C-alpha cells in the first residue's frame, strides 16, 4: 500500500521529502517523473509534499526537518528534493547512502551551482546519518544558505560526502524548470540576517523543530500518489525576526 515496492526490489524504502510552496505546475510533472523514475531503478518509496501554509517567508529547511519527523516510521531513508529538479540519468544512485550522505545534484552536474561545498536541489541521508546531523537548522527563512550549513553539520560530524561518478550527462543531468522571473528567489538579507546566515548554529535543528501539521491528504497526480502535509511552522520572531515579511 503506503510504499511503491514489489517483492524483488531491495528492501531499503526510500521517503522522498519535497519542500512546497506554490509550484503546482512543478508538482504535476514532477511526481509521475519520480515513480517512473524510481521505479524503474526499483527503489521502494514514498513521496511527500511538504507543503509550507503559514506566511511566513519559505523555509525549505525547517520543511524537510517536519517531513523526515512525520514520514513513515519504516522509511529507511529519506531524499530531500527539489520539486523542479528533474533526474533524467539512471545512473545516478537514489539507492542506500549507506556509506554516507549522497548528493545526487552535485556542482558537476548541477546547471546553476558549481563550488565544492553545494549540497543544494537533491541530497540523500539514511535516517541514522540524518539524525546524527540533529537535522537541518531552523534559523533560515528565505532563499539561501541553509544547504552551506547543513553542509558544516555533516563535516563536522564526521560524515563523508559522496557524489555521482563517471556521469556524463554534465549540464543536461536535470532539467531544471526554474524561470528566474516567474519564480523569484525570495534571496533579500532582512537586517541581522545578513550575519546569521553564516554563524555557528550550535543548538537547534531536528530535536528543536516548532510546527504542527494542519491537514494531510492524499494526492494522486495522473496515477502517480503522494502525500500532502500542510504545515505550519512556528516562528520565534525574538530568534529570528527575518521570517515575517513575504
Ligand atoms: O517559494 C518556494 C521556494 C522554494 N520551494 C521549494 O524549494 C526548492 C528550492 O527553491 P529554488 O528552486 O528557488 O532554489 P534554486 O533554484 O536556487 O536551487 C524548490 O524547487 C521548491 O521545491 C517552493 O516550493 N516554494
Ligand atoms: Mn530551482
Amino acid at each position: 500500500e503506503h510504499w511503491e515496492e514489489d517483492a524483488s526490489w531491495g528492501p531499503h524504502r526510500l521517503a522522498v521529502l519535497v519542500p512546497f510552496r506554490e509550484r503546482f505546475e512543478e508538482l504535476l510533472v514532477f511526481v509521475p517523473h519520480m515513480r517512473r523514475f524510481l521505479s524503474r531503478k526499483k527503489i521502494r518509496h514514498h513521496i511527500y509534499v511538504l507543503n509550507q501554509v503559514d506566511h511566513f517567508r519559505f523555509n525549505r529547511a525547517a520543511l524537510i526537518n517536519v517531513g523526515f519527523l512525520e514520514s513513515s516510521n519504516s522509511t529507511d531513508y529519506i531524499a530531500m528534493h527539489d520539486v523542479d529538479l528533474l533526474p533524467l540519468n539512471e545512473e545516478l544512485d537514489y539507492g542506500f547512502p549507506e556509506a554516507g550522505p549522497f548528493h545526487v545534484a552535485s556542482p558537476e552536474l548541477h546547471p546553476l551551482y558549481h563550488y565544492k561545498t553545494y549540497v543544494g536541489g537533491i541530497l540523500l541521508l539514511s535516517k541514522q546519518h540524518y539524525r546524527l546531523c540533529n537535522g537541518m537548522s531552523n534559523r533560515f527563512w528565505g532563499w539561501g544558505r541553509e544547504d552551506d550549513e547543513f553542509y558544516r553539520r555533516i563535516k563536522g560530524a564526521g560524515l563523508q560526502l559522496f557524489r555521482p561518478s563517471g556521469i556524463t550527462t554534465g549540464y543536461k543531468t536535470f532539467r531544471h524548470l526554474h524561470d528566474p522571473a516567474w519564480r523569484k528567489r525570495d534571496q533579500k538579507r532582512i537586517a541581522a540576517q545578513k550575519q546569521e546566515q553564516f554563524k555557528v548554529d550550535r543548538e537547534g535543528g531536528l530535536n528543536t523543530v516548532k510546527y504542527h501539521v494542519a491537514s494531510r491528504t492524499a494526492l494522486s497526480v495522473g496515477g502517480a500518489p503522494c502525500t500532502v502535509l500542510n504545515i505550519m511552522l512556528d516562528c520565534d520572531k525574538t530568534a529570528t525576526p527575518w521570517c515575517t515579511f513575504s
